[PDB]
């Protein structure tokens, strides 16, 4: 049943009573007090002076408990003949010896246990417990260097063939085991009892019985060993009840009611580790990059700034059309690290190396693309810097700026916007402490650089460049255009959603080894989902087709999904763009993968057999070179 | 008890029973059936073909229905001796005689009456129960005009005094009676039935038999009388138990929990109805008044803009520096109305009368502030406008504006806020269906007015002009300037704080009677709260003071707190200031109530009973009028 004993004081309390129940120990069983347990293996000591005589409580076992800790007890009892030896565990556990039965209430709190009163209810103190599990796991420690002993042996040369049987002379294959074994091993030191500790686990090692001139069969697993037995027909029983699990527990993982949800969904239950995203800011088409800012270009005019850091060093730096700043609102705080190392930024009279560079926050409530003079930026900070290298490369003539690692991280704590009206701006550009000529440096910033992009929120996610406080999975289906997606954010739905879809990407195919356009389980809940959409009453010019053209089109398109996930968002793709085919998409993996019966498709069945045949072959093939290379007489 | 009659089924059910019960009907029960009532009072009909011959469910009444239901009757045999003049209700209804004692299970649900069984039940049928009510309303409607003319009979003269007793000979009164009642009046025709009618509800007027010769009192009420009469030395108990109700009902209507809360609480919950404020936008300092944008000074430029209104009609208005607008941001929706009676904006090449003014909303980007061209005011409409009247005023040779009801409401929901650096401002200013000389006219804006904010809200509340979601009442204590507070919106935290504490401020005077510089059950809380503040050491100077110091400065800045409710918002109040004092006075209204054992003031009770007997004295002496100018022969 489980849970703890208990022990009625109220003598007239039935159900739902104040005080009728509690709780059972050892005074109320003076069995179940440890000076009774019995010192086989000596584990209590036996001189009295040391011995507590306090009580201690008792709690109930379960049937698969007491499955369980027996069955722990024999990974001791294979190497037996090796224990004796090291003279350790003379008496073997047996855990039962250390139960015992009361007819008394069970439960956990008593109001459950007012009710159950059972029959022969295994008890037991936690001090004999924890007498118990240490004793398995003190000879499991004692055996150690014993165990490696017996794999090396059993992996030095095939023990297990997948399929069928084989045969090599005995004389021949210990021969060859003798020269490759270490030689510290204890196969060296104790030959005849690992022979037999081999036996008990492998029904093909024999050892013949030199009294009665007899040999037999004797390892001990022989039940489990036939789940993992091909047939004459079909793979083993064991992993063709694996494999289906998994698939389940991946599905399960997918949580497929998420992403088919027709409705608003918040965003942290949706939100997925996310992964790093890298760029190049120059290079972006602007009308894309929704959450990037540009002071215009093309006006001639040209200025200076003077904006301290945290110690207050007071700087210079330029600020002229085309420059580009991101626009740190709503930019799901987030990570940068901007790489300038690679480029030449060399001037017919500005050299890049020496210089510095460093990031740049604004506050400014004009908008930034106003700017137009030193006045209205308002507030300032410089919160990171480096000095620059430079390095001539393969291009023969010119020099190049080594590795940088320009760091910082956006968080919204410190910045603390409460402003309704205010702005934010994040800049990478030269910075000095004397002034710059305007025209002695003509960059219009330092974006011109590799930007790795990395996310700080994982419990936030922007969509289309714009954070969200809920997102709706059903809508992203079929309206993304990869000019844009390149231009997402690391933290985008797609990408939490892309890899999350993948994800029951790789079910399909651990169930489906469908070859191309035919059906599938899993390939057909499109073709239903196709059909009905071709009936009805619409715009366009409708076409009827035969099933015979239906059915592939559903596989054609099903093996796009495995071979990329990231196209069913990807603006209108052939099938997987409509949200109808995305759904019975995302149902019948959950159903066809919850009626499959211990089976494996057709064209696995055929071929895991041949394929294991081969092996054996290969098998005998190895050990017909034992025989040649090492006879016997 | 109460709810329903439940019959049994099963006979063999104990608890969780299904459906061992059933919802018992007049028909088991055929004594509570239409053909077995009493017909007293004659209402059911008395011919077998017109009746219903259908069941009905029944109910259970309970002991207060039973008290009040009869006790409703006799407030109709007040007036026995009409209404048999009239021949009409000859047999009292006797509310008991329609109901029938039985035993079942009776309860609301079946599960609950399940084990709840009862004795001698009054049942009764709907139509049972609302046929009684009908004989008895019914008669109420025939007292219609009866009862008026009894009461002009005792109102007309003083019939009952505050205390002790009066006289006036009999025939006197009658006689002054005869010579002021209308002539239509009932006791006209029926001088003996109000006689008596009279004698019933008042012990002093009793009329002397001429058989027996003798008279004794009359009135059927003299216990209810003696609640209503005041002690030879206090007041009336009624009054009192009524005083304190009052005061105890103010302040669970103004929950003082939320405005002692020290933490955040929710808006909505907190607010309550607001009342329309006004401000006069031309007046108001730039700075306080955080709602308001303007444009600079010195800028020398004017410019006009072309806006256009729902109907499509286009209109041309002019701006320079100085012409305020408001920010419709964070403003919890209002109604701006507005008004320009009183006002000249006559001008040396500009005669207002004729012309046309508006409210213009304007939608950008682009701060109010740094505007100054034609290209940058975004999207705009004349969202309403109105025609000018003038008329000549006190001041001669110079004409005035008459009235003008300019009014818009703000709703965000129309605004459609999709974009966290728009921008919406509202302007009102002249508006002119051609273009306008900027010159002839120089009015920055015509905000020189009497503008009425009007709430549209309730849930939403604003502070310190900008709306939060989340108040804290601890902390708007000594936080508003004299000044702020005239800068705020209507639909403000401290108008909410304020109109709230009044009636905590309300409660008090009904039962505190304190006076000029001495102490009070209410005023004390402060004074606790003072002693221990003064005596762990602060900052500066520690200063001591004797308790008799203390006593008085409570009971002052309390008897500040009642003459001005507002006193506490302010900023540097001399002793409200601080939470602590508003706190410790906020719990200690509860208690000073609910801890009274009905009792009242001293010096009042002193007053209540020196006033009444001046008031008995004043009625004798009007009675004297009588006897002198109606003598009795
Ligand atoms: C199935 C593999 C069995 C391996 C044979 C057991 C250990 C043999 C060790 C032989 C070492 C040299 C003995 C000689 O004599
Ligand atoms: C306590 C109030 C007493 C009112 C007396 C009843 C009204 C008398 C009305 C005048 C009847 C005059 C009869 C003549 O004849």
């Amino acid at each position: 049943p489980g849970g703890v004993p208990w022990i009625a004081v109220g003598d007239e309390t039935s159900v739902t009573s104040p005080g009728a129940l509690r709780r059972m120990t050892s005074k109320d069983i003076p069995e179940t007090a440890i000076i009774n347990t019995d010192n086989s293996s000596g584990a209590v000591p036996s001189e009295s002076a040391l011995v507590p005589y306090i009580d201690e409580p008792l709690v109930v076992v379960t049937e698969h408990a007491i499955t369980n800790f027996t069955k722990a007890e024999m990974a001791l009892e294979f190497n037996r003949e090796f224990l004796d030896k090291m003279r350790v565990l003379s008496v073997s556990p047996k855990y039962s010896d250390l139960l015992t039965y009361v007819d008394c209430y069970v439960g956990v709190s008593a109001r459950q246990a007012l009710n159950n009163f059972q029959k022969q209810v295994p008890v037991i103190t936690p001090t004999r417990q924890t007498m118990y599990v240490d004793s398995i796991q003190a000879a499991l420690k004692a055996l150690e260097k014993w165990e490696i002993d017996l794999r090396v042996a059993q992996t030095l040369l095939p023990t297990n063939v997948p399929i069928g049987e084989v045969s090599c002379p005995m004389q021949s294959v210990v021969k060859l085991l003798d020269d490759q074994l270490p030689d510290d091993s204890l196969i060296r030191r104790y030959p005849k009892e690992a022979a037999v500790a081999l036996a008990k686990r492998n029904g093909g090692i024999q050892w013949m019985d030199v009294s009665e001139g007899t040999v037999m069969n004797e390892a001990v697993n022989a039940v489990a060993a036939s789940a993992l037995a091909p047939s004459a027909s079909a793979p083993p029983l064991e992993e063709k009840s694996k494999l289906t699990e998994q698939a389940m527990d991946l599905v399960t993982a997918a949580e497929p009611e998420i992403i088919a949800s027709l409705v608003p969904v918040p965003a942290p239950v949706f939100a997925i580790p996310p992964k790093p995203a890298d760029y190049n800011v120059r290079t972006l088409r602007i009308d894309e990059a929704t959450w990037l800012r540009m002071i215009p270009k093309s006006m001639n005019t040209p200025f200076q700034i003077q904006v301290t850091d945290n110690t207050g060093t007071n700087w210079h730096l330029n600020l002229r059309g085309g420059t580009r700043v991101v626009n740190l609102d709503q930019i799901a705080p987030m990570r940068f690290v901007l790489d300038l190392g690679g480029k030449s930024y060399k001037e017919t009279s500005w050299d890049p190396n020496g210089k510095k560079v460093g990031f740049i926050v604004f506050q400014s409530k004009i908008p930034f693309e106003l700017w137009t003079a030193a006045s209205q930026i308002g507030q300032a900070t410089v919160v990171n810097y480096v000095q620059l290298y430079a390095e001539d490369s393969s291009f023969t003539a010119q020099s190049i700026i080594a590795t940088t690692s320009l760091a910082y991280n956006y968080e919204p704590e410190q910045l603390n916007k409460t402003d309704p009206e205010m702005n934010y701006y994040l800049l990478a550009t030269f910075i000095d402490s004397a002034a710059i000529t305007p025209t002695n440096m003509t960059q219009p910033d330092v974006w011109d650089a590799l930007l790795t992009m990395s996310p700080l929120s994982a419990g936030e996610v922007t969509v289309k460049g714009a954070v969200v406080s809920e997102v709706v999975p059903a809508d992203l289906i079929g309206s993304y255009t990869p000019e844009s997606l390149n231009t997402s954010l690391p933290n985008d739905a797609a990408r939490c959603m892309i890899d999350r879809a993948s994800k029951i990407a790789e079910a399909i195919k651990i169930d489906d080894d469908a070859g191309p356009d035919e059906y599938s389980p899993n390939s057909v809940p499109i073709q239903g989902q196709l059909a009905i959409s071709q009936l009805e009453t619409g715009y366009g010019v409708r076409i009827f087709n035969p099933k015979g053209i239906l059915s592939k089109i559903a596989s054609r398109a099903m093996q796009a999904f495995i071979g990329d996930p990231s196209t069913i968002i990807t603006q209108a793709a052939p099938v997987l763009s409509d949200k109808n085919n995305w759904i019975a998409l995302a149902q019948g993996v959950k159903t066809s993968l919850r009626t499959k019966s211990l089976s494996a498709g057709v064209k696995t069945a055929v071929s895991k057999l041949s394929s294991s045949e081969s092996i054996q072959n290969w098998t005998q093939g190895f050990l017909d070179k034992v025989s040649a290379h090492f006879p016997a007489p």
